[PDB]
């Protein structure tokens, strides 16, 4: 595997909106971070989002995390129902455990 | 930071259903407050369509999502044509999460 | 209520191959009874499809499961401009439980 001993990987799982994802994507490559896109769709809303995996040795999750949060981050917008203030944007990140990572 | 109070865990469930099901599924989720997002998969085997969700859950609550997941998409009998077919079915992974973050 | 026996541990194979050794691969795990369920990804450098297996496995299956995807996708690099590509990038990760319904 590529882990050195005594590290550890971790999978970012980042659910973003598909306005975000762009620059999202682009930050990421820009950071060295890689990363695989998935078209999703949210269970609430019913709509397309972007679910990026993101394979990440334990030293960079915090600057990916920051990364993210730059590109992605919760903000305001008005509307107009049927003028209303609404959240857009934002990122739910999961940092799961990695037993293993290999390159074949 | 993480929205994970200190000594709880999260889960990752990944939620393999057919695509029949997927709706009456997902409306449930919604129902019960549980989030997903929701992936268009394919089969290695039949090679056809399912659904595939990702679902995070506070550990104390997976054996709620479990059931919902049951009684939505679950194995089970059906006329049709009358010929009695196997519909249905869930493959689930409950995975553990170190963290869960929102921005 | 799961299907893991007691004290034994499943994984999670998360396997990111190219889209022209997809079908090869699907194949193999079929032929060696591997369970795999399959989504239409896009790497995030090229912006190019790919193609992402996940497979629920057993740890005393891992190394075997492995060993297809590294003799089906292994030595299959090639130089493309949007740079090497690989056959494949593979995560093995924890599973707590698995339960068929
Ligand atoms: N039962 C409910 N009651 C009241 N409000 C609800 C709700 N379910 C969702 N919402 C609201 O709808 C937004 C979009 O949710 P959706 O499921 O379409 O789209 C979601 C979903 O695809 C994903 N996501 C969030 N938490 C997740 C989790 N725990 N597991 C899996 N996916 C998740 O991230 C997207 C953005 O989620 P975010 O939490 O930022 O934003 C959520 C939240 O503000
Ligand atoms: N361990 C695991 N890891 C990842 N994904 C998993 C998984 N187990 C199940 N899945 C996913 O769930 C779907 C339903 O599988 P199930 O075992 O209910 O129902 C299966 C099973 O009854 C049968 N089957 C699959 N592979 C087989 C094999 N090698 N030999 C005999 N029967 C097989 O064909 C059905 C459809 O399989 P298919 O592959 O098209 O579609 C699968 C696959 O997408
Ligand atoms: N740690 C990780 N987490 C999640 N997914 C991962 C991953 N490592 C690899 N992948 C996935 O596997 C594909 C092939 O990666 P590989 O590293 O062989 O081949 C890569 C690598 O040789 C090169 N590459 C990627 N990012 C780079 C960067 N920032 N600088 C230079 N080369 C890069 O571009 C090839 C194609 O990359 P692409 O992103 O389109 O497609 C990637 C991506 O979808």
């Amino acid at each position: 595997g590529l882990v050195p001993r005594g590290s550890h990987m971790k999978m970012i799982i980042a659910i973003v909106q598909d306005q975000d994802s762009q620059e999202l994507a682009d930050q990421l490559v820009k950071n060295n971070f890689r990363a695989t896109k998935l078209a999703t769709t949210g269970g609430f809303l019913r709509a397309g989002n972007t679910t990026f995996l993101c394979g990440v040795n334990d030293d960079r999750v915090d600057e990916i995390l920051s990364v993210i949060n730059q590109t992605c981050g919760n903000r305001e917008q008005l509307v107009s129902p049927i003028p209303v203030e609404v959240e857009v944007g934002g990122a739910t990140v999961f940092v799961m455990p990695v037993d293993a990572f290999h390159q074949f």
